[PDB]
């Protein structure tokens, strides 16, 4: 329902020494889930601010449809003239207000008499599930209940704009799942924008149908979640958005080769990282007649552990050290010689 233009944003501290955002330039579109995926301290939170306007930029210029909102370190439409809902790193609520009062806070001067307000959180509260807790206190609701009571109130005053910082910390862990579907339904039931900021790549493809990935406060790729976990820009953002294998070797013509292991792959330069996912990894002890599997030659496994009923075994290939792990519910043992197969185009390759 808004289309936030954010244009050559930088943000410093310490006066000027440190760029905590640089140059970022993203359209997102209304009614877009849009995600910012990148380590801690790689700017997110600084980001959010701004799009809340909590903060502004340094310099650059930030719309909400054709409004400027902010601009060189002027904030000209604040907060609460946004129409922003916001759920950030906790629920927040206020422990000595009932889950009512929370939600009928943000209508307190907003020109609505008491009938008038006690419909629209009934309604609200209605819609979330939440109407028949009203009355209890934050601590006295389950962990679903306090997600549902700080989405009411994010979403009480019909904002175009939902904005999550970290909403599934890490906390929960097996209500995460049920959080990120509730965010959904939401976001689909309004149409509202939503952008939501973690380190978490689970949120991410959970929630985002694109995303952006901020390191040390550069957006470097920018793109389908999809996307960036099969054609992502560097090695870093290859394991930003989930687990993968690095490999060091030498770009000998026919590929890259690693000790006796040579992928049929290659780069402008001397030597070059290979990126190989886990899942993209086979491990055989006799040939594997499939067009999808390659073989990149043999490997000795270097150790095997185990987790999730699953095997984690790990090689190297011969007269090297690099090391691929991958996962099988199937064992190989410490110092046996295997089959090395992966999926041709699974591989990832950069300039070292």
């Amino acid at each position: 329902m808004v289309r936030i233009i954010v244009k050559n944003v930088s943000k410093v501290f310490k006066k000027g020494k440190v760029v905590a955002l640089d140059n970022v330039n993203i359209n997102i579109e209304n009614g877009e889930r849009f995600g910012i995926l990148g380590p801690s301290g790689a700017g997110k939170t600084t980001f959010m601010r701004i799009i809340a306007g909590l903060d502004v930029p340094s310099t650059g210029e930030l719309y909400f449809d054709d409004r400027l909102v902010a601009s060189n370190g002027k904030l000209i439409v604040p907060p609460e003239d946004r129409k922003i809902g916001m759920v950030f790193q906790t629920w927040a609520l206020y422990p000595n207000l009932t889950a009512f009062e929370n939600i009928a806070f943000p209508l307190t001067n907003m020109k609505m008499s008491k009938e008038e307000i006690r419909k629209r959180v009934e309604e609200v509260a209605k819609i979330l599930d939440i109407h028949h807790v009203l009355n209890h206190f934050p601590r006295e609701l389950s962990g679903g209940q306090q997600q549902r009571v700080a989405l009411a109130r994010a979403l009480v005053k019909d904002p175009s704009l939902l904005l999550l910082d970290e909403p599934f910390s890490n906390l929960d862990a097996r209500m995460r799942d049920s959080a990120r579907a509730l965010v959904k339904e939401v976001q689909s039931r309004l149409g509202v924008t939503l952008l939501v900021v973690s380190h978490d790549p689970a949120d991410i493809f959970a929630i985002a149908d694109r995303v952006g990935v901020l390191v040390k406060g550069k957006l470097v790729q920018v793109g389908k979640p999809e996307d960036l976990y099969d054609n992502p820009v560097s090695i870093q953002v290859a394991s930003l958005i989930g687990e993968i294998n690095e490999l060091e070797g030498k770009v000998t013509n026919e590929g890259v080769v690693i000790g006796s292991l040579r992928f049929p792959v290659s780069v402008s330069s001397d030597r070059a990282i290979i990126g190989i996912r886990p899942e993209d990894v086979k491990l055989s002890k006799d040939v594997i007649k499939d067009d999808s599997w390659i073989l990149v030659g043999k490997g000795k496994v270097k150790v095997i552990g185990y987790q999730g009923g699953l095997f984690r075994i790990t090689i190297t290939p011969l007269d090297s050290e690099e090391e691929i792990f991958t996962y099988s519910d199937h064992p190989i043992h410490s110092g046996e010689e295997v089959l090395v197969y992966v999926r041709k185009d699974k591989i990832k390759v950069f300039e070292k």
